[PDB]
C-alpha cells in the first residue's frame, strides 16, 4: 500500500453480513467476500487528479509468502469453462465489467496476469471513481487458489507504467459470502 502524490486509495460500499448479498466488504479485516462472477464496485479516491494517460491495474497475488511466488490463475476446471465476455482470456481471474477499453496483460518476466483500465476522474456529483470487478474462480478450487487466501493489488500508474500509487485488499470468492464474513469476522 502507498498513497502517492495523488492520495490514491480504495473505497467500498458497506453492504452488511446479511444474506442474499453476493458481495460484501469487511472494513476490520479489510477483506472482501463475494460470489463468483458477481460485480464488486470498488472505489478509487484521489486528493489530486493523476496526469492524462494514467492507468489502473488490478493484479491478484497470494497472501501467504509461502505461495507468494506462484501466479494466481483460474483452476483447470474454470479454465475450460465457456463463460467469457469476449475480452478476458480464459485463464484470468480478475475481469473488469462496464469499461469498454480494458486491457488484459501477462508480464513477460513474472507471468502474472492483470487487468488495466484508463483512470477516469469522478463523474460530476461523485467524490470517487468506480470500477466494477469480478472474480471467476472460487478461493476453494482445487488446481486453483485451493483454499489459499489472495490479495488484490490495485495500482495507479502513469501512461508509461511508472507506479503512481498502490493499495490492496484481501479477497475471498465463495458461494456463502455473508456467512463467511461474520463467521470470520473475529
Ligand atoms: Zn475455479
Amino acid at each position: 500500500t502507498y498513497q502517492g502524490n495523488y492520495g490514491f486509495h480504495l473505497g467500498f460500499l458497506q453492504s452488511g453480513t446479511a444474506k442474499s448479498v453476493m458481495c460484501t466488504y469487511s472494513p476490520p479485516l479489510n477483506k472482501l467476500f463475494c460470489q463468483l462472477a458477481k460485480t464488486c464496485p470498488v472505489q478509487l479516491w484521489v486528493s489530486a487528479t493523476p496526469p492524462a494517460g494514467s492507468r489502473v491495474r488490478a493484479m491478484a497475488i497470494y497472501k501467504k509468502s509461502q505461495h507468494m511466488t506462484e501466479v494466481v490463475r483460474r483452476c483447470p476446471h474454470h479454465e475450460r469453462c465457456s463463460d467469457g465476455d469476449g475480452l478476458a482470456p480464459p485463464q484470468h481471474l480478475i475481469r473488469v465489467e462496464g469499461n469498454l477499453a480494458p486491457e488484459y496483460l501477462e508480464d513477460r518476466q513474472t507471468f502474472r496476469h492483470s487487468v488495466v483500465v484508463p483512470y477516469e476522474p469522478p463523474e460530476a456529483g461523485s467524490e470517487y471513481t468506480t470500477i466494477h470487478y469480478k472474480y471467476m474462480c472460487n478461493s476453494s478450487c482445487m488446481g486453483g487458489m485451493n483454499r489459499r487466501p489472495i490479495l488484490t493489488i490495485i495500482t495507479l500508474e502513469d501512461s508509461s507504467g511508472n507506479l503512481l500509487g498502490r493499495d490492496s485488499f484481501e479477497v475471498r470468492v465463495c458461494a456463502c459470502p455473508g456467512r463467511d464474513r461474520r463467521t470470520e469476522e473475529e
